[PDB]
């Protein structure tokens, strides 16, 4: 459904809530062995004190990178009312197109586990409200999955891919995080043309972060992590807005002056959405 569908959860939000180190819920974890079919294992994060179903999200890493490179997003998102699996790839050599098939395989796995007597998330997932996230080549895999129209939200992080024309099929709400000093996936050859290739009719957002390099959109529990608040405020809201059709989180994506944030170097968007 697109409006007043009854997927909303938690309080009416504010900025202090969004930028807290955790959402209103408590986080647990369930291991996925690397023997899992379709990807190289992961960790499932879930709230403990909620009711009702919730959207599923999968987060994939980039080239020769372990799941831990993006695993900050697992707890940060689960604590706001999501089921969130951070995954590892079959091989660190996997290129965008493989990383997209593994996105879909890990979404398929999550759907299977929602029906598994042995899963801590059995009956906790609405298997129609799915989101994807990815760093670098996994950010290209995210954009590729955003062309299929199964997922209702995509957040690429420092995306890397090779062809940009394929993204004119993207009708899925996509928020691309970019890093201004990205030498690995240069903005001007990657994030920038991927955003531009998305139709203006699609709800989309380009949030370039100020001064940061290739890992600036991954979050961090210690070293780095000056971007945690833009990531938390805009990422959680984007997922709350488009996975939970929760208009109460519209005010943080459409309405503010984003470049006024010291951490935001360039914002582009298509506000208003619907």
């Amino acid at each position: 459904c697109e409006a007043d569908c009854g997927y909303e959860r938690g309080p009416d939000p504010s900025v202090s809530l969004l930028e807290a180190s955790t959402g209103p819920f408590s986080v647990r974890t369930s291991n996925v062995s690397s023997s899992v079919r379709g990807f190289g294992g992961g960790t499932i994060h879930y709230p403990t004190n909620t009711t009702g179903t919730m959207a599923a999200i999968v987060v994939i890493p980039g080239f020769v990178s372990p799941e831990s490179s993006i695993a900050w997003w697992g707890p940060k998102l689960a604590s706001h009312g999501f089921v969130v699996m951070t995954i590892g790839t079959n091989s660190g050599f996997d290129q965008p197109a493989s990383r997209a098939s593994q996105l879909n395989n890990a979404l398929d796995y999550l759907i299977e586990q929602n029906g598994s007597s042995r899963s801590p998330i059995n009956g906790m997932i609405d298997t129609d409200r799915l989101g994807v996230m990815g760093w670098s080549m996994g950010g290209g895999g995210t954009l590729r999955v955003a062309t299929e129209g199964r997922v209702s939200a995509a957040i690429p992080l420092a995306p890397w891919d090779s062809s940009s024309s394929q993204f004119r099929s993207i009708d899925t709400p996509t928020l691309i995080f970019a890093c201004e000093n990205d030498s690995t996936a240069p903005v001007r050859s990657h994030a920038d043309p991927f955003y531009d290739a998305i139709p203006d009719s699609t709800a989309k957002a380009f949030v370039e972060l100020d001064g940061g390099g290739h890992t600036c959109a991954n979050g961090s529990s210690g070293f780095g992590g000056s971007y945690n608040d833009v990531l938390s405020r805009l990422g959680v809201s984007w997922m709350k807005l488009h996975l939970d059709k929760d208009q109460r989180y519209n005010q943080f994506v459409c309405g503010p002056n984003h470049e006024s944030d010291r951490s935001i170097s360039e914002y582009r968007g298509t506000c208003p959405y619907l």
